[PDB]
């Protein structure tokens, strides 16, 4: 028995690391991607004549700014799994908690994408708000 | 010089369908646990006096099956991008192909589960709707 293991351990944190980094980019793109969409959709199809645009431009920054940070805390979590791993390879405490770590980052994630959607609509007159529900419907369903 | 390549290539068949294999599980979950715990959520704090719990009942098990039916398709697009890359590993017309029918399954999954939560909703007494939207910003914000 040798330093094998010390490093066969450390091949596979560096491993796990690389997987879920690529992870974390599918998981940063499966909440941008209809975002981005839905965001289009509002300046599309709700108008903003009494200047709501100045408000939710500023909205937006704040939700960039949070994203941001989110996907810097599943970057994070994602490293203490991967140097979790590369001590003991196997279903440990450490590796439980670590796992429900990554898995709380990318709900969060998901989570505030959603709040800033609902927190969008409430920054608007209630005429534009009417007809942001009317395209919301019409574009989910078809 | 050797059959070093028809295993090279086989690693890189296997690492894709670890990263696959991950990704699909955190499909599955990023859509599956928050409609679970938001159905809970349903029946501890709306009521159903008029017998709302007869039709939602009906509208679940017609969600479920859908919910089955993509999911079967998420697994074929996996299973046909593993083969696909098994062929010839690189960014061919046939990965191009499979690559962008893995994400639509994805995104399929997720539309269809956020389609059916506000169809939930939907079949509700008023008194009671205004019950369930309540009960959501105090959960998703906190
Ligand atoms: C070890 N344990 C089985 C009690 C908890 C680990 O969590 P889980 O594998 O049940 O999700
Ligand atoms: C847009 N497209 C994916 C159909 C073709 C563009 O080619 P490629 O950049 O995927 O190689
Ligand atoms: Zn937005
Ligand atoms: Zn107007
Ligand atoms: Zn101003
Ligand atoms: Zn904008
Ligand atoms: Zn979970
Ligand atoms: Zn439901
Ligand atoms: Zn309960
Ligand atoms: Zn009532
Ligand atoms: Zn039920
Ligand atoms: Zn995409």
């Amino acid at each position: 028995s040798r330093t094998f293991r010390l490093s066969v351990s450390t091949l596979v944190g560096a491993l796990v690391g690389v997987l879920m980094a690529i992870v974390g980019v599918y998981v940063t793109h499966s909440t941008e991607e209809p975002h981005t969409s839905l965001h289009e959709m509002l300046h599309d199809a709700v108008p903003l004549d009494s200047n709501e645009r100045e408000i939710l431009e500023l909205k937006e920054e704040e939700f960039t700014a949070r994203r941001r940070e989110i996907e810097s805390r599943l970057r994070a979590a994602n490293g203490k799994l991967a140097e979790s791993i590369a001590k003991n390879p196997q279903w440990s405490p450490e590796v439980e908690e670590a796992t429900r770590e990554v898995e709380r980052a990318a709900a969060d994630l998901q989570r505030a994408t959603l709040v800033h959607v609902f927190e969008m609509r409430a920054g608007l007159k209630p005429e534009h708000r009417a007809a942001y529900d009317r395209v919301l419907v019409d574009a989910l369903k078809r």
